[PDB]
């Protein structure tokens, strides 16, 4: 199983800190996402154009159990997994490390030419909210550790690292 589940919004610094992590532990990261594409053969944006979000759920859902079972490294999962009912319950009983980010800054941070299908403009910032306002309960079910990141990447991994391996 997993050392450390990263769950967060889209900007909150999953590949990050997912890189940074896995280096510190010694151990391989694997993204839901490129699993999903690597199963698929099809990239995440054409999943959602042709065949809705709701197949996406349940093909990322399928992949994140898996995952869970045979990754034993940092597996960081895509930002909308927790609004799945099941994905939060194969979630019980890991390590799930919760990467919080504000709306200005997660703005600022998916910025650029990623193609998103849940964030695309105009009003980018608006959707953003209502992401984060919709899924930030979700999270905190989910999560064992709650990691603020509006820090430094290499702060934010030393903060998990000995959260990690020490007493409440
Ligand atoms: N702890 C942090 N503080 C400030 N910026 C960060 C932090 N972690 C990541 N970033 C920045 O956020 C952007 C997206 O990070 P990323 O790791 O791709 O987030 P995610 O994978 O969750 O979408 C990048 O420009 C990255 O440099
Ligand atoms: O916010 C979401 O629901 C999504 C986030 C993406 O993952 P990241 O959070 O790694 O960008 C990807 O799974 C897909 O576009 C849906």
């Amino acid at each position: 199983a997993p050392k450390a589940v990263l769950v967060g919004l889209p900007g909150s610094g999953k590949s990050t800190i997912g890189r940074r992590l896995a280096k510190a532990l010694g151990v391989g990261l694997l993204d839901t996402d490129v699993a999903i594409e690597q199963r698929t053969g099809r990239s995440i944006a054409d999943i959602f154009a042709t065949d809705g979000e709701q197949e996406f759920r349940r093909i990322e859902e399928d992949v994140v159990r898996a995952a869970l079972a045979d990754h034993d490294g940092v597996l960081s999962l895509g930002g909308g997994a927790v609004t799945s009912p099941g994905v939060r319950a194969a979630l019980a009983g890991h390590t799930v490390v919760y990467l919080e980010i504000s709306a200005a800054e997660g703005v600022r941070r998916t910025g650029g030419n990623t193609v998103r299908p849940l964030l695309a403009g105009p009003d980018r910032a608006e959707k953003y909210r209502a992401l984060m306002a919709k899924r930030a309960p979700l999270y905190r079910r989910v999560a064992t550790m709650r990691v603020d990141t509006n820090r430094n990447p290499g702060a934010v991994v030393r903060h998990i690292l000995s959260r990690l391996q020490v007493p409440s």
